[PDB]
RNA sequence: GUUGUUUUUUUU
């Protein structure tokens, strides 16, 4: 947790020219990636930036998060370091009592690790969960350990047993 | 009975 952050939710058509001018106007970039498919280039949808002061990157988080650009709403926070550790750790979870909510997911997933980005897909026009949802832990030990403890078990509240699987 | 994230969080 120092200078180096990863941006989520970039519109598919931002160029390397739009991330400068908008961390820049923070503080001094060092650096400035989009991470794309090599090949076809197409934006993975994310970026890292390495600013050059410690403060320049907390301010980014504080400012830069959230706003919205053009169809999406950026999500900006420290990078986690690298590593296989960091593998396979979104969960798709199905079969999830309907009555779920957000501090729920917490309580059932969040003994098995920490939870780095969670979202409990919601009917578009009810606005009530549809009983899927995507988890997404630190390590790679953490999602295993989900799995198995949850995968095909019955949460509480609800009557139906869950389903836990590497997206 | 096949629900899939603001499709796409580790350097593409």
């Amino acid at each position: 947790s120092n200078t180096n952050l990863i941006v989520n939710y970039l519109p598919q058509d931002m160029t390397d020219r739009e991330l400068y001018a908008l961390f820049r106007a923070i503080g001094p970039i060092n650096t400035c990636r989009i991470m794309r498919d090599y090949k076809t280039g197409y934006s993975y949808g994310y970026a890292f930036v390495d600013f050059t002061s410690e403060m320049d990157s907390q301010r980014a988080i504080k400012v830069l998060n959230g706003i919205t650009v053009r169809n999406k709403r950026l999500k900006v926070s420290y990078a986690r370091p690298g590593g296989e550790s960091i593998k396979d750790t979104n969960l798709y979870v199905t079969n999830l009592p309907r009555t779920i909510t957000d501090d729920q997911l917490d309580t059932i997933f969040g003994k098995y690790g920490s939870i780095v980005q969670k979202n409990i897909l919601r009917d578009k026009l009810t606005g009530r969960p549809r009983g899927v949802a995507f988890v997404r832990y630190n390590k790679r030990e953490e999602a295993q350990e989900a799995i198995s403890a949850l995968n095909n078990v019955i949460p509480e509240g609800g009557s139906q047993p869950l389903s836990v699987r590497l997206a």
